[PDB]
């Protein structure tokens, strides 16, 4: 079940980029790898802000030493899709409830 909300190579400019254009609107997303340490991902959610606007915010997924995944110690997940759907029903903490996936 190849997910569209994943995107495998992406750099963290494609991600704001790809967000930020046409068809996505508020709680748009997409996760990829992370930039800073690899083997790990990153959520990138398209946010409604009060200066400029729109704009584009990355969470940080963490790895669990057995094999789980969260943003926040509080809530982990067994795996990237149920921390999708978590966060899909309430923004639980996050900037905004995550929507459609990203649109090319
Ligand atoms: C500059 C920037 O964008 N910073 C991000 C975090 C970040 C993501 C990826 C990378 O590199 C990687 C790359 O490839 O960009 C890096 P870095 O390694 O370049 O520093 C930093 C941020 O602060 N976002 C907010 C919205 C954010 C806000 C709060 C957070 O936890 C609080 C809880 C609160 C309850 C709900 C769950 C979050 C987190 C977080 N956990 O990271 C993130």
């Amino acid at each position: 079940a190849p997910e569209p909300w994943f995107f495998k190579n992406l750099s963290r400019k494609d991600a704001e980029r790809q967000l930020l254009a046409p068809g996505n609107t508020h709680g748009s997303f997409l996760i990829r790898e992370s930039e800073s340490t690899a083997g790990s991902f990153c959520l990138s959610v398209r946010d409604f802000d009060q200066n400029q606007g729109e704009v584009v915010k990355h969470y940080k997924i963490r790895n669990l030493d057995n094999g789980g995944f969260y943003i926040s110690p509080r809530i982990t997940f067994p795996g990237l899709h149920e921390l999708v759907r978590h966060y899909t029903n309430a923004s639980d903490g996050l900037c905004t409830r995550l929507s459609r996936p990203c649109q090319t």
